[PDB]
């Protein structure tokens, strides 16, 4: 019977770990922020949508940056484009003279040589004291979103800015939570927004990580300035209708690369160092556990016997209620990405 010793106590550490860092979370979410968002604060910024084909949602993510209510002498756009198929490098010239009022520059390259490249190229020709980047398919809520985040960025310490997603409050809770104890190692692509100086200490944004936001707020974070998440700095998630769990193990793959690339390196500043080995084990650790206690089931369960059965009947029977499958696959893809990872580079 010490399959089944193994089998929860696996699950105990497994279902353990998350709550004993939300509860951590939770007492670092009532403390109040230690630096203050600046309304009177007007950089320029430069907000830079990399796109590869994607003509049809050009158009309207152009219209989304153009009606934003900060000042357009203050705002520029780069819409960087990797040698595209379809006709988007002047999709964006249609709108660009269509809207000459807002300042517009598209580059374009030679080549294409993923995301990371195209961000750097594009990082050079940008003036902003400010540098935003977003995904094409990302539309912000309201006409004062862009200007939220910047008026985060006022304090010299703070370093990086990105929002809360709408559509858990689990994960929204860890965000903010860590972006007050100090910084969250986790940014969203529908608003990054970085102090140029920094960028180009760093310098530019790095190749070899698929998670760019994440891994550029995280080495921003290491340098001692804060990466936050304010909760009045609201995006709305972009979910694709299909091919939505090979998404969704795609992005895994990004943070599975980026947490361990980022816990490599030594220095991180004493209140950080906690919240990166935190998600960290919750990202490369903590899903393996899980799987491992099924499989001690399972294997238990054939031999004949029927408490690890009902163990496992216990969990389909908890599948039917969504946190618990919320929860469980995104365990799931990311034992996916780890493996794909693997093999993915040979």
């Amino acid at each position: 019977m010490l399959l089944e010793a193994i089998a929860i106590a696996l699950t105990a550490a497994h279902f353990g770990a998350p709550l004993l860092y939300y509860w951590r979370a939770k007492r670092w979410l009532k403390k109040p922020w230690d630096v203050a968002p600046d309304p009177t604060y007007r950089p320029r910024v430069t907000v830079i949508v990399p796109t590869y084909n994607e003509a049809p949602l050009i158009e309207e993510k152009l219209d989304n940056i153009y009606e934003q209510d900060y000042p357009r002498d203050k705002l520029e756009v780069v819409v960087v484009d990797s040698a595209s198929t379809d006709g988007t490098p002047s999709a964006v010239r249609r709108w660009a003279e269509t809207h000459p009022d807002l300042a517009l520059t598209l580059v374009e390259e030679t080549e294409r040589r993923g995301k990371a490249h195209a961000l750097n190229t594009a990082l050079r020709h940008a003036t902003g004291e400010i540098v935003v980047i977003t995904d094409a398919d990302a539309l912000w809520p309201a006409r004062d979103t862009l200007a939220n985040a910047v008026k985060w960025l006022a304090d010299p310490t703070v370093g990086a800015v990105s929002c809360v997603k709408r559509p858990r409050d689990f994960y929204n809770v860890l965000r903010v939570a860590e972006s007050k104890a100090w910084a969250t190692p986790i940014f969203h692509g529908e608003l990054a927004a970085f102090k140029r100086e920094l960028l180009e200490r760093l310098g530019g944004f790095p190749t070899d990580v698929g998670a760019d936001d994440s891994h550029t707020a995280t080495k921003i974070a290491m340098m001692g300035y804060r990466a936050i998440t304010p909760p009045d700095v609201v995006c709305v998630e972009a979910v694709p209708k299909r091919g939505y769990h090979a998404w969704r193990i795609r992005r895994a793959q990004h943070l599975v690369q980026h947490f361990a690339k980022a816990i490599r390196d030594g220095k991180a500043p004493p209140p950080f160092k906690p919240i990166l080995h935190a998600e960290a084990y919750l990202h490369l650790a903590n899903p393996w556990a899980l799987p491992t206690a099924a499989a001690a089931l399972a294997a238990a369960a054939a031999a004949g016997s029927l408490p690890a059965a009902a163990l496992l009947a216990t969990g389909a029977a908890l599948a039917l209620y969504k946190p618990y499958r919320t929860w469980t696959t995104m365990q799931a893809y990311l034992i996916a990405a780890a493996v794909k990872n693997l093999w993915d580079k040979e």
